[PDB]
């Protein structure tokens, strides 16, 4: 079936079932390996440093219910990926199994000032709080009801190091330093990488460790975009286009103002294992679901909408992620001193 | 056939043909690339990420005469990788045209006050020194027959604008700045690359670049020496083990004191054309070679001995270069800026 309004129709009336839709997500992310990988290492570094240098060229009120968050994300409420032990490891396990490797490759020690941008529900700060009491914490988020979530939960947990600083990173002005700086999956929503680098390093002594953890491809970096008419999904998820997949190793080529210390890459089946533990999950709540975002969205049709979103995401982000056995998309994490 | 020895003994002989050496030599480097290749980009960034810290803890009279290196190699006795446009393309014109790379990659302009390390016999000083004339050219290298060289020649083509210093690059101390630093397959040999990429920084100013060419794997590095008792190559060729080959990205994890600006790669089969015109330019001016070479070796059978040493080299090296039509070892060049 052509046509994108076509496709979108069916899709919002749950007239595509799951093995058509993931067949059909699976081609959109085969097409985009075709338009990544060139034929000899001298044309796949062209393109790669072709895109790099463009980088270096550039410079909604409506949020989802926290009670909606708990019903279809584990127990933190992360919302990256997490790391997989087992067949049988739950969504809540392998929340903690991932802060815990954050805490290992961030050489996190107790004493430390800590900085997590872009915290989110502030899974990572709340860990690193409980497990070392006598760290001072600090989330930054642009989210008032994500920095209100996080206070609370804090309270709960009786921990009394934890603060949340609500702002824009990238406007963001502070003469405050800290011994540990942590992104975990914000960079690709970051539009200018090399200023956000540089803005990090002022926030950083001598002593200081960066540690960044991003949504990759192993070979080639792109926009999260249509390359072509056929792409219904690209623009759907995102619909505003700035969503940028860094190569597992572009960022080596922003080290104007950190040094690189440490550089892994974790498969991508941990994080098609997370979106599919979402997806089942909220499955499981569906019901529950379709009450809880009833009031604030006012209509059954609104609330089918934002779950359609939401659920295909999850689909579309198991088909990519799981590709060649995790073998392409995956996540890349880099440790960096100051320069 | 096995044991190294007797391998040794028929190859001295010249009782091994040339279908049979490339086929064994073949063989020890797909062996390389077996070691060097893991299953998941997870394993091969741990195995790179450990050559890359474990370099970062490391811290003969005799010289072929310069009529004899006019017989095997080319016009400006260049003994780095050349670029071929065509088939038909001489050494001399491979020459001048990888000459010309280097220049418009380096970003070299009229007035610049340039440095080149381990310069050799000075190819690419004399090549900038004639195309630039207000270019204040300085070679760098270790060895007096080399000096004495390059100002025979500079003084032949009426040069006023070359100088050469004579040191070991690992012990030069110097205030001297240059706007340009190139850096032509030297690094390979040199046994502390922080320390080296350290000390060129200090030779820089802010407006100053740093070019880089390196032979290199793609993937992965590895120190040019046996992987087992079967590899009767690595140790006759550098029988001091001290050479590496550094991965086309491994100089990324060295910017420390200097920032990367651009990065490419040249196929391998530019090399491998390289030194086969080497091999079939000595192997036609043979009788010749043998008579330069025996006053200064003594016997005929030490001629011998240091023939089938370049032969074999360029053998062996055809066949590295060339695997895989070039995909695997190649040439990786950088430009950097000061930190
Ligand atoms: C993909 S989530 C990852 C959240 C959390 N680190 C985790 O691992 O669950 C990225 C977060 O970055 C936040 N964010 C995006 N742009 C931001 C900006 N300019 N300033 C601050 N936070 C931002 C988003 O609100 C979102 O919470
Ligand atoms: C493979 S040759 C390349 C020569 C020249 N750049 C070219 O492209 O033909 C490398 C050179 O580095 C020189 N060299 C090696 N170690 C050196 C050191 N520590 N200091 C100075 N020169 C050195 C060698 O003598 C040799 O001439
Ligand atoms: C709507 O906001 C969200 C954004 C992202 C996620 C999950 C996960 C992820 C999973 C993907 O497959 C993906 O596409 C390349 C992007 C991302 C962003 C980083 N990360 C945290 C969850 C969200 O709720
Ligand atoms: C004996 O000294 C020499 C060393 C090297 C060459 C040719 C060429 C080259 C070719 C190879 O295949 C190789 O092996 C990995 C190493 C090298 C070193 C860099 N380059 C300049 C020529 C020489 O005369």
């Amino acid at each position: 079936k052509e046509s994108i309004g076509e496709i979108m129709g069916k899709l919002m009336q749950g007239e595509i079932g799951d093995e058509e839709l993931s067949k059909r997500i699976k081609e959109i992310f085969g097409k985009r390996l075709q338009w990544g990988y060139k034929p000899t290492h001298q044309q796949q570094l062209a393109f790669n440093l072709d895109f790099i240098k463009s980088l270096k060229e550039m410079d909604e009120t409506y949020e989802l219910p926290s009670a909606f968050l708990e019903a279809a994300f584990g127990k933190t409420i992360k919302q990256s990926g997490c790391y997989f032990k087992d067949e049988t490891t739950t969504i809540d396990e392998a929340e903690e199994a991932s802060h815990e490797l954050y805490c290992e490759r961030a050489q996190i020690k107790d004493g430390q000032t800590v900085l997590d941008i872009g915290c989110g529900q502030g899974g990572l700060v709340l860990h690193i709080a409980q497990k070392y009491k006598n760290c001072h914490v600090t989330g930054l988020t642009n989210s008032k009801a994500q920095k209100n979530y996080i206070l609370m939960q804090a309270e709960k947990l009786q921990l009394s190091n934890v603060d949340v600083i609500l702002a824009d990173v990238t406007k963001h002005e502070s003469d405050k330093t800290y011994d540990r700086i942590l992104v975990i999956e914000t960079i690709a929503h970051m539009k200018n990488i090399q200023l956000f680098m540089k803005k990090l390093s002022t926030w950083m002594t001598e002593d200081s460790l960066l540690f960044v953890d991003h949504i990759c491809h192993k070979t080639f970096s792109h926009h999260f975009e249509a390359i072509d008419e056929d792409d219904w999904y690209s623009g759907f998820i995102f619909p505003k286009g700035c969503v940028t997949i860094l190569s597992a190793s572009a960022l080596l080529y922003f080290q104007d103002d950190v040094t690189i210390l440490d550089h892994w890459v974790v498969n991508g089946m941990h994080m098609a294992r997370s979106v599919d533990a979402w997806r089942k999950k909220l499955d499981k709540n569906m019901e529950l679901a379709r009450e809880i975002l009833l009031p604030g969205l006012g209509s059954k049709e609104a609330v089918n909408g934002v779950i359609t979103h939401i659920r295909t995401f999850c689909m579309g982000g198991y088909e990519q992620f799981s590709y060649n056995n995790g073998e392409e998309w995956m996540v890349a994490q880099m440790l960096f001193k100051k320069k």
